[PDB]
C-alpha cells in the first residue's frame, strides 16, 4: 500500500488535474491513442478518429477524459478501500470493453507523461513516486478482478 505520506502527494498531484479534467483526460487519451494505436479500436465511438487533429477537436473525447478522470479520481480518494468502486470497474472493461490490463499500464505511463509536459517541474521525485505507486496499485487491483473471470484480452 501507501503511505500517509504517500497518499497526501497523490491528491496533492490530483488537484493539478481536477483544475482542469477534461483538459488532462483529453491528453491522457491521446498519448494512449497516438502512442498504442491498438488501444483506439477498443472504442467504438472513437475508431473514426484518424489524426491528432481529429482527437484534440473531439469535444465527445474530452467528455470521455471526463468521465474516466472522475472514476478514477473518486477512485483515489479512497486512499485504496475501493473495493466498491473498482470492482464494477474492473468487470465492466473484462466483459464488455474487452480492455486487456496492458492498456492500464500504458494509460499509467501516460498519466505521468502528461503531468510532466502540463506541470514541468512541478511534479517532484517525490511525486511521481507517489502517484505511481497509487496508478500501480490500481492495476493490481483490476488484475486481481481480471484473474477471479479469467480474461487475458
Amino acid at each position: 500500500g501507501l503511505s500517509d505520506g504517500e497518499w497526501q502527494q497523490v491528491l496533492n498531484v490530483w488537484g493539478k488535474v481536477e483544475a482542469d479534467i477534461a483538459g488532462h483526460g483529453q491528453e491522457v487519451l491521446i498519448r494512449l491513442f497516438t502512442g498504442h494505436p491498438e488501444t483506439l479500436e477498443k472504442f467504438d465511438k472513437f475508431k473514426h478518429l484518424k489524426t491528432e487533429a481529429e482527437m484534440k477537436a473531439s469535444e465527445d473525447l474530452k467528455k470521455h477524459g471526463t468521465v474516466v478522470l472522475t472514476a478514477l479520481g473518486g477512485i483515489l480518494k479512497k486512499k485504496g478501500h475501493h473495493e466498491a468502486e473498482l470492482k464494477p470497474l474492473a468487470q465492466s472493461h473484462a466483459t464488455k470493453h474487452k480492455i486487456p490490463i496492458k492498456y492500464l499500464e500504458f494509460i499509467s505511463d501516460a498519466i505521468i507523461h502528461v503531468l510532466h509536459s502540463k506541470h514541468p517541474g512541478d511534479f517532484g521525485a517525490d511525486a511521481q513516486g507517489a502517484m505511481t505507486k497509487a496508478l500501480e496499485l490500481f492495476r493490481n487491483d483490476i488484475a486481481a478482478k481480471y484473474k477471479e473471470l479469467g480474461f487475458q484480452g
